[PDB]
């Protein structure tokens, strides 16, 4: 827990390029408090000079200053605000472009234990209660603070002997308010948690939205949401119940200086050396001085908030992304790749997921990964992609460590084809050539479709390669996203290919289409397919059963069909 | 594009329970605004009596009657604001609980168009903006408003020859207001669009971040990111221009109040009994409503933008949901389903996807649907389901429509597991049990992962069925993910079961021990089976061979062997 002037201390850097933007706005803000200051002690020369037997000699000339006043005052304030929230705008631009390039970038041992709800609230909540705060929180704030001290400043040139009172009385209402905004923060922290728990429960909802309905999830969703948003609004209550119990006490506090001057003034011993104007002009000064520490305790929770919310977010930007320890860059490699006594436990785990493998991918050939459905087969893929680091053993790319190469130049030599298969809510040009789309023209993407059996059926969709594919390719069947991936996959040259079930939901003829334009394909770039239907795998150069986690045999289809090992039981059972 | 007050009367019905929090909050206010309007008027007594003709300064009894003035208005004002507050956070979480209960209702067909970022942006973002303005800046916009009525009061009490021009002013004053209020609004609806954007892209970088890690997605997100978040700036800049362009323009306005009253006291033929302290009260009282006419005014964005976003809402509730009707409830089917020349058209297509299909699937009973991937079978499964209506076609169901049943007690009589089977972050056996957790006791749930063959991995597991399975179940190869969704389904004794390629993802022995122990409930359970290995489904009743839209072949595996049809290709494929 930070404090309030502790936060802007390490915020400063960020700021600090647009403090010229911020010079204008300060001296704007001073000419504000002034012109402010000066209207109020308008009120002594009408009451002193300003009353006579037919007298109007400053009353001629009065009204036109307040206009003129009121002007400056007008363009001072605009000013003051206009640049003050350009400056809070790109400072807010700023840290949520680095919190989303941020995670972004974190490893995925980090993806796998925290759920999406509070990561999107990090994004969409605590960013926005932070512009909200300190946009219209923070103006206010500031222009009250302005005008607190130019009257501070006006009553001690009336009469310090009236207002020595607001010496005692200044470090009482500081002691309050920081120890009211220390409360604050802390239920603003809660209250961001709980918001992170209200998204998680409704992204759970949408996203398994056909589960809901199908398993009636009614009920028990409805009461979850309940309950989550029933603590929402009681940390809210904590908060208003601070902010209104501090309101109260700080006013009260606050009118014993009035109580105090009208004592000290009651004494004829000291009204004598002042007249009614400067008496009047001090006790309009004293009354009016409340409302602008009513309405900055009161706006106090709203900043406070967004102080916590900045706070996070400096902690959160602070935290360890992916390791990316690697030095040396490559362009393209060769195609091999070597494991060497390589062992691998899952992070938060006991038994390890790979005991020793020393697996071998040669060059410009291919290397088949069938087993049990429960063994480290999606695991070797994830390792020779740098998902997950190793535990102890040595992993080889072109006869250099994989932890030397940086992790861009890396996983640039790499094309996936995941189990789970990912489509982004775009058109399918977009899908099958994610990133690099300038750099792919339209032909280019037809080669790769009409490569993975794609292009048969995307003619019959409405646009062509132009059309919308949904939220996940809901809009295609499972055999219709499989073959988009497999698309975007094979449109890169990436010597190393890995097939993590390429072919799991296609039919018998169209993944014999596909084997087929590999074979004519990748009779150069190294792939490695895994896959339990034993009809993609027949052509393999050496086919590897991984069972438990441990390597069991090695060999081509014939060395291990006349072998009766462990492949033997399996291919005799298809 | 509401007005305020018709924001209110539309709102009404979900505030009219809490009434009497707002009825004594009401008269608290009445009693803070009188206490403030008072403590202005005391400037008058201190200068007719005491420091002016101070031969009457026996009047001391000035500073306790401030001091207690100000611990009234101190108390009326702490129970004024948490008893608004009690019913403003009531209200937002009413329309919170009333919105995710909504879209849970909606139509798939809604579900496969809309990003889940813009849904969870509408229950995060808009929901807080609501709460945030009906919190913090309702309290204040209604403190002022009481504040700058008491003032009218006072000062039309006092003299109207110097107020009457109060009449004519607030017009102009409300007019603005209005006129600003409204670009206010029309700007909080643009950024409530521009926020959803921002989310989408967020959501859209998670839950796919690994295809985002492979092809090198960093800098094509890092630009998307960039520019949303510069539209979302871009309009908040012009909400505070609006805000800053209107304040000044709305203290100027007022200020030709007070230049007029200056005006009027120079004439003393008319204005010669004024009392020196009448005047001076009454331009304090000038000075001490303009303030409060800022305050009112820029705190009118947080507001404007909360009634926004509260509209906004109340266009989402009173959209259309599920159809659901018809009241005819069931117990348990038997489980016949019958079709009769049924077409089915997409949302957004112009080509049925299925024509002319008659299928039967009598009581105790396998079908099996097989054929290439892009056929009608999904289609078929969520048919029956009724995820989507017949375009022009009779289902039918234990002797009628599944239109005149409704749907909560429909879905009760199917269990179905789906292609890219989704999975809650939650232990294992509340994935198992989804939503029945506390019917279906511990042993029915080992019972339901022996049978579906998951007992050899989930007892290895750190914490048995206890384990946390992780976001969509990632912590699981999709084998084991695949074998808990069958296990989930299984729990059921529903007499109906959908198996949409229930084993794309298991080893061969595997699945043959998984269709071994479904084998033992077929005995009275009406199962259709969806599936490409055909070995799998090689003792089904009957089976339904789907090529591009219609039923081709149907019968038996060895009617349709000895045919020498679709079929026949289909398995010399093996
Ligand atoms: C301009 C420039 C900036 C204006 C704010 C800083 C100057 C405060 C001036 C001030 O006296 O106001 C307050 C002190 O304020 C505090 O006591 C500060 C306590 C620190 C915690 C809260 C930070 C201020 C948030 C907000 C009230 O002081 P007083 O009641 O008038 O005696
Ligand atoms: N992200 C993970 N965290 C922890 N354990 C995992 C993870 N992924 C897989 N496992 C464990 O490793 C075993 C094998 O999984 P894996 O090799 O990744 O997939 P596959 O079995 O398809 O090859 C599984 O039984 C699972 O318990
Ligand atoms: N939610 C949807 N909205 C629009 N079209 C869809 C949707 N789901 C599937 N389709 C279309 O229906 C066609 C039939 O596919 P489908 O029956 O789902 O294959 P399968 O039954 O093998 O999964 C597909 O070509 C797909 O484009
Ligand atoms: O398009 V399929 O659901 O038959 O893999
Ligand atoms: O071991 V697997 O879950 O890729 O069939
Ligand atoms: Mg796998
Ligand atoms: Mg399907």
């Amino acid at each position: 827990d930070l404090s309030t002037w502790q936060t802007f201390r390490r915020l400063w850097p960020t700021i600090a390029p647009f403090k010229a933007g911020l010079i204008v706005a300060g001296v704007a803000l001073i000419l504000n408090a002034a012109s402010d200051t000066f209207m109020l002690s308008l009120l002594k020369p009408l009451l002193d000079d300003g009353f006579g037997k037919t007298d109007r000699s400053v009353l001629v000339w009065m009204p036109l200053v307040v206009i003129g006043l009121m002007i400056l005052r007008g363009i001072t304030s605009y000013v003051s605000s206009y640049c003050i929230s350009w400056v809070s705008g790109k400072v807010v631009m700023t840290m949520r472009r680095r919190l989303f390039g941020h995670m972004m970038g974190m490893p995925v041992s980090f993806f796998d234990k925290q759920s999406t709800g509070t990561l999107l609230s990090r994004i969409t909540y605590d960013s926005e209660q932070v512009a909200s705060s300190s946009s219209g929180a923070l103006i206010t704030v500031v222009r009250e603070g302005a005008s607190i001290i130019g009257l501070f400043i006006m009553m001690f040139y009336y009469s310090w002997q009236l207002s020595i009172i607001l010496i005692v009385l200044a470090p009482i209402v500081s002691i309050a308010i920081r120890v009211v905004s220390k409360r604050f923060r802390n239920i603003s922290k809660n209250m961001q948690n709980t918001m992170g728990q209200v998204t998680t429960s409704a992204e759970q909802m949408l996203k398994g939205h056909k589960e809901v309905l199908i398993f009636g999830g009614q009920e028990v969703e409805t009461k979850r949401f309940d309950k989550v948003s029933n603590r929402m609004r009681l940390q809210g209550m904590k908060m208003v119940s601070a902010s209104s119990i501090s309101d109260p006490i700080i006013q009260l506090i606050a009118s014993l200086a009035l109580a105090f001057v009208l004592y000290a003034a009651s004494f004829p011993s000291v009204m004598d050396s002042l007249t009614a104007g400067t008496i009047t002009v001090v006790f309009s000064s004293m009354i009016a001085l409340m409302r602008p520490l009513k309405s900055l305790t009161n706006v106090n929770a709203q900043f406070q908030r967004g102080m916590a919310a900045c706070q996070t977010l400096f902690t959160i930007l602070d935290s360890e992304q992916e390791k990316d320890e690697g030095k040396r860059v490559i362009e393209r490699a060769t195609g091999d790749v070597e494991f060497r006594n390589v062992t691998f436990t899952y992070p938060g785990r006991d038994v390890p997921a790979l005991r020793n493998i020393n697996l071998k991918i040669p060059a410009g050939k291919t290397v088949a990964l069938v087993g049990r459905s429960g063994s480290g087969k999606s695991t070797i893929a994830s390792l020779i992609t740098r998902f997950y680091d190793i535990d102890e053993g040595e992993i080889l790319m072109d006869g250099h460590d994989l932890r030397e190469y940086t992790l861009a130049s890396l996983r640039n030599q790499v094309a996936l084809v995941s189990q789970n298969v990912h489509l982004f809510n775009d058109t399918v040009a977009n899908n099958i050539a994610y990133a690099r789309t300038e750099q792919y023209s339209r032909e280019q993407i037809e080669e790769a479709a009409r490569m993975a059996y794609a292009m048969d059926f995307i003619n019959k969709m409405d646009n062509g390669l132009d059309t919308v594919i949904g939220e996940n390719g809901v809009l295609l069947s499972g055999g219709q996203r499989q073959r988009i991936a497999i698309a975007r996959a094979l449109l890169r040259d990436s010597p190393i290919l890995i097939l993590d079930e390429a072919t799991s939901a296609l039919d018998t003829e169209s993944e014999r289409a596909i084997q087929a334009a590999l074979d004519e394909l990748q009779k150069n770039r190294t792939s490695l397919v895994i896959a339990h239907r034993l009809s993609t795998i027949e052509k393999a150069d050496e086919i590897v059963v991984v069972e438990d986690g441990v390597i069991v045999e090695r060999g081509t289809h014939n060395d291990l069909l006349e072998h009766r090992g462990v492949y033997a039981q399996l291919h005799k059972m298809q």
